[PDB]
């Protein structure tokens, strides 16, 4: 669509609108099974091939019952990323993968798949799952390999080593993985049975547009758990994203270092704007994501996920236009460290030169077109290609839109550096306030 | 086993004890061997399929050798995870790899290898080293390819794919991976190797029972380390870990913010624990983690790297029950960022809720049970399947398990704000009481 | 060559030097093409081998255009590793992916590559471009499939296999990534392509020779960003680094923090040096990387991307001879955290012993030979191999190199406890000596 752009040289800030919000909010989990083979069986070169494919086959199945001895598990936890909570990703996942212990539960799902390869099963704790059987080698080796050190054709080997390398490559990744993977490969779900898993799943027809148009996004946010091998059923949880909310306004906030420009060193306070990230209109308040590179942009969709988010109240806006408004206090750090370095934003360039920094803006077919004093600024990337930075080269982005140039003085020009606050990283306007006046009070 | 956890209302914390440690504490070195073959060699389609695959064979030794040039290395450096110092995790592989450049050095190991697979190789400066040659291209290329622009049948087309085709995805690992590559794929050592090498391993029963049970945890705490390709050796070293603390009492410590809920804005004073990570006792003194996504978890087995602990008197255990002792100065961070989020533990949440944030805990089958009011509170998994916290639903971990709600007042009530430190981000009891002790003495 | 190392007892930091820089200045995008085949077709054994390989084929083709619904992304950013700027990796690239979107524009590259594979292609903005045709499946396709239900032999079902099967994985990374992969595998550009890339590019005699003999270091720092599918072309472009700044001066600075040992607890203080990571001598500054993971070391040859990097007065240097010299304001960080923990270096370890920590240096042969007092200290690698820091085992890098310990007063010596800074993260000399003097004032 849109997308725009507005930077304040009073804050230097810049913020990125236009987008349209996609956030993970929720899990829904399927149960994908492999139907598997319990076999017990001189010799051809052709029949030795068989016979080598398939220890490939019994290793494999040796390998996973021996990996889930245990609980599935993964790593967890106990600008302002460090103000962020701590779920547990695949909890909802390993779950529903205890349930599949329970005796007769497992039946339950065998008997439901054997008529077809789609089924919903209600579990005995009543959680309704999609369940899914993608290979069924039972079928293929009871029925093609166990005719056979007899007769033999190559069409079988060739045929038996495609089938078989799949619940290879499975192996492997659960291997690598102790039994947990993200992204979900295709191996675990091709992209034939992804859609066709969508499709069925039981969501808004808008869920399902939005998800079969960016399958590469849903992978990136699902997990496979690797669960379950009883019964001839070889069965791992498939942990997919759930977006309720949908469309919904975005914008990005790019914020870098504002600092004075005296000649005398260490006489320099600096000031830079700490609520960097994205930020998404969610229910009467604003789901914002302090890290933005934990966000995937596709054009003008965002996807990010609420576990990485805070909900702040939508004032929290009002930080870009009124860094002094009476309704949020707006959070910044502060220091005296005036290096150089550049924020490539959606649609131009934040540049905070200081000292004795070369900072410059280019075109590919001109060279030098602007060059930075001391300070903070910014150019759009309308006729600019690169932006330079002492030895820092940075191309921008070249997609189309409109930005807007935002003049005003720089809040930094405000403070008196005898009683500015320094090395405050959790820091905002009034407890910057609340310490200059009592530094005054002792002056 | 029985996991517990108990719920500390006075400092926002929680602590899950009742695991049984597995520490990483030092390495060992084995040699693993491909024997190659050196070979210089009007075309049927048979063939060409055989000379085609001989060609990815030759190009795989030539990628070897190139991207062997240099000596191998990893990158390295120069919530309390910035405490931690800094090793360099391969410096023993490498060393060992740096052994078998020395002349006759390999010719000892292709020797050893000559009438068996596994061998234990005593090299120039002592070291013994366990030694395994995994495949014999050479035995194959001369016995079954050597024969042949002649007769050929497609078995053999097949089977030299099969086989070479270990050697293609060993490259294509160190490939994209500078020679160095974690963790172990199935393709450096199978399940079947790798089990067979910690059996021939020099260790403990119970480490052998330890690392068999537990292989994909070896996996991924393991480093495989390109070496050389020397008189048609190819030689790479696997760098396995070695669990020298095992079955000690282990526990994880969560903490989330606690702040003063006021009403008036900008009058709240927050303090929150920063000790929370994972804690095993460890000879004499107790070995903490504070980056607890570090370590992988098993059941009620907790696996770390001594590399990512510090090592810490036992009476930082002290902190939990009273956090104003006098035997351990208690670590803290003092802010003024009432922000609300949640922790997931072991068996129940913590939630940190202030200002207008809306925060529940929920069950699948009748939605809403409770209602937190402002404040840090708790949540046993028992009944409860979700919280939310804004616009964040968190899915709590579903193990069984009994949780115990430790009553007390919150110590950020027994601080007068108008003296409270804010911004510190590493700071103690103590440090807090000095500060406030400098304050009050200028008043 | 001759590496070499200092190690600075009043501030609790050793140099390495004798490096040589190969630092990312730039990017080179390259088109790589894969011609397709545009087709739309009783069956025997063999035939439903190549129907089902034939499927595969199409179902990539269909995958690999719905992830392309929108416009290639990555993720992006809105010791000293917070003070680096933000940038756009994949800016370059994406911007050369847009004008292939241009009519006409494929075209131009499906001509130049009709007679030959590798050809130079200017584009419609006036880019010039290194066009690369790796793949030609519509000739195999129209030539070797298309004369076929009627007759076959298995010579092809085998070929096809081998041929689709890059395709399949080409498509299978990009599914996993979104579309942007890095570091850019063998199937994306196996070793020869690269090469051949490398050489018909257009750099200096001296590029070409690093770029050859570290392939791998290119690969990792290389981008691989899927394109577009149009008129029977499969195009993705992949972003080459480019060497501008080579074979200068490069160094290692590690720190540690740096404690007073007074045995009443409580009373210590503590100074780090912050400015820790590569330095590379950069066009009259130097390139400073805060974050030495960044970097790839191969030998004596240092490879960082300049994006991670501040541009510093060559100045900066002085902070290991004199940190209190007149022309550089050394950054610090001050604390009361007396942890103890190690640091390995190029060619020996920093030991931060603190408390009641066992502290010591072991060889192999013989066990500990130097135990270590309450302090910051330092052991060269020769005759080391093992530092134990409490339970956290380090080895030591084996390389060959010559160290120098410059024996000085700890510097904390000369500070205060009781007008002591404490709890500065970003700091430096004249910072604290400046809020010393605030604090001597009110006393
Ligand atoms: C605090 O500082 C602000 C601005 O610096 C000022 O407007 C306000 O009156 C001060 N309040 C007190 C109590 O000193
Ligand atoms: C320091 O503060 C603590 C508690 O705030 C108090 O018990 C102690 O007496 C104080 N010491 C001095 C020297 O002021
Ligand atoms: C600041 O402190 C330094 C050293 O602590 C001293 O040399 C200098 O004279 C002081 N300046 C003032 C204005 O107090």
């Amino acid at each position: 669509q849109n997308i725009t752009e507005e930077f304040y040289q009073s804050t230097c800030s810049a913020v990125s609108k236009g987008y349209l919000s996609a956030l993970r909010t929720g899990w829904y989990t399927s149960v994908i099974t492999i139907e598997l083979s319990n076999i017990k069986e001189g010799t051809d070169a052709k029949v030795k091939l068989i016979k080598q494919e398939l220890d490939k086959y019994k290793n494999a199945v040796t390998e996973l019952q021996l990996l889930m001895q245990s609980t599935p598990a993964t790593n967890n936890r106990a600008f302002l990323g460090f103000l962020l909570g701590v779920g547990s990703a695949i909890a909802s996942g390993v779950a529903v993968c205890k349930v599949l212990h329970l005796e007769g539960e497992v039946n339950k799902i065998k008997s439901a798949l054997l008529s077809t390869n789609k089924a919903v099963v209600s579990l005995s704790n009543g959680v309704s799952v999609l369940t899914f059987k993608v290979l069924d080698l039972k079928n293929y080796i009871d029925k093609q390999l166990l005719p056979i050190c007899s007769i033999s054709n190559i069409e079988t080997v060739i045929e038996f080593q495609q089938k078989n390398n799949r619940l290879l490559e499975i192996t492997r990744e659960f291997s690598v993985n102790a039994g947990v993977t993200t992204p979900v490969s295709t191996y675990m779900l091709t992209n034939s049975e992804l859609l066709s898993l969508i499709n069925d799943m039981p969501i808004t027809n808008d869920q399902k547009k939005l998800m079969s148009n960016n399958v590469q996004i849903v992978r990136q946010q699902s997990y496979s758990i690797m669960c379950i091998i009883k019964e001839e059923v070889l069965a791992y949880v498939v942990q997919l994203p759930l977006y309720g909310v949908i469309d919904t306004p975005c914008w990005k906030l790019h914020t870098s270092p504002l600092c004075t420009t005296n000649t005398k060193e260490g006489s320099n306070i600096c000031l830079t704007r700490t609520d960097r990230g994205w930020y998404c209109d969610n229910a009467g308040s604003v789901s914002f994501f302090p890290q933005a590179e934990t966000c995937k942009v596709q054009s003008n969709r965002v996807f990010c996920d609420t576990m990485n988010s805070l909900t702040l109240p939508s004032e929290v806006n009002l930080c870009n236009v009124d860094i002094f408004n009476p309704k949020y206090d707006c959070k910044i750090m502060t220091s005296k460290t005036d290096v150089s370095s550049s924020v490539i934003t959606s649609l131009g360039a934040i540049v905070s030169c200081y000292g004795k920094t070369k900072c410059t803006a280019s075109n590919k077919n001109r060279g030098i077109i602007k060059t930075f004093s001391n300070g903070c600024d910014y150019v759009s990337n309308k006729g600019v290609d690169t932006v330079s930075v002492g030895n820092t080269l940075y191309y921008v982005n070249k997609q189309e839109g409109k930005s807007l140039y935002v003049k005003g003085e720089p809040i930094i020009n405000f403070y008196d550096p005898l009683v500015f606050p320094s090395d405050d990283f959790d820091a905002s306007i009034s407890q910057v306030n609340e310490k200059i006046n009592q530094s005054l009070a002792f002056i």
